[PDB]
């Protein structure tokens, strides 16, 4: 597994400041790095792909650079709407392994559902419905965020359902799947633990361009109490 670390882990600046956030990968990842922006209470959105490429719709004050192990995100002139947590993530190998990102202070979709309250030992099933594309053409990943905690990759299924992958923390307890007639992916969660409490996101990925998690669902909250 390749680890990403950022610095700093948070910062406050003023409107108009130049902000740079650096990122390091534990191994050479070439230029296969993406940056994401995550508003509070929102799913991450793709800003930059392939290290220096602006995802469409992203303002040109955002720029990226680097290759090998060292990467940086620069916001040339910080705007009021730029406050968010920013994540550097390598997509050179799979599975992705997210961390804490950098907290900055001043059609196609996935829709999730099925979140709720359940008790330890219980079980629950999340849904990741797709629109405007065929779900089996992509990897689908489930990534979660505990309250006041960081991003954690949970599970992935390959296109055509060829293979599945699980984080050690859920292996043997969760199943990732899909139903193609419903164009919808699932995470079936058994033997739930309090640790499992979090907002769950799903997102699509392939190694084709831009080879970044370009679409995420809005997230669904799972409370284990």
């Amino acid at each position: 597994d390749i680890q990403m670390t950022q610095s700093p882990s948070s910062l406050s600046a003023s409107v108009g400041d130049r902000v740079t956030i650096t990122c390091r990968a534990s191994q050479d990842v070439s230029t296969a790095v993406a940056w994401y922006q995550q508003k509070p209470g929102k799913a991450p959105k793709l800003l930059i792909y392939s290290a220096s490429f602006l995802y469409s719709g992203v303002p040109s004050r955002f720029s990226g650079s680097g290759s090998g192990t060292d990467f940086t995100l620069t916001i040339s002139s910080l705007q009021p709407e730029d406050f968010a947590t920013y994540y550097c993530q390598q997509h050179y190998t799979t599975p992705p392994t997210f961390g804490c990102g950098t907290k900055v202070e001043i059609e196609v979709q996935l829709v999730e559902s099925g979140g709720g309250l359940v008790q330890p030992g219980g079980s629950l099933r999340l849904s990741c419905a797709a629109s405007g594309f065929t779900i089996s053409d992509y990897w689908i990943h489930w990534v979660r965020q505990a309250p006041g905690k960081c991003l954690e990759w949970v599970a992935g299924i390959t296109p055509a359902g060829g293979y599945t992958y699980y984080a050690d923390s859920v292996k043997g307890r969760f199943t990732i799947s899909a139903d193609t007639s419903k164009n919808t992916a699932y995470l079936q969660m058994n033997s739930l633990r309090a640790e499992d409490t979090a907002v769950y996101y799903c997102a699509r990925f392939v190694f084709f361009l831009p080879y970044a998690m370009d679409y995420w669902g809005q997230g669904t909250l799972v409370t284990v109490s």
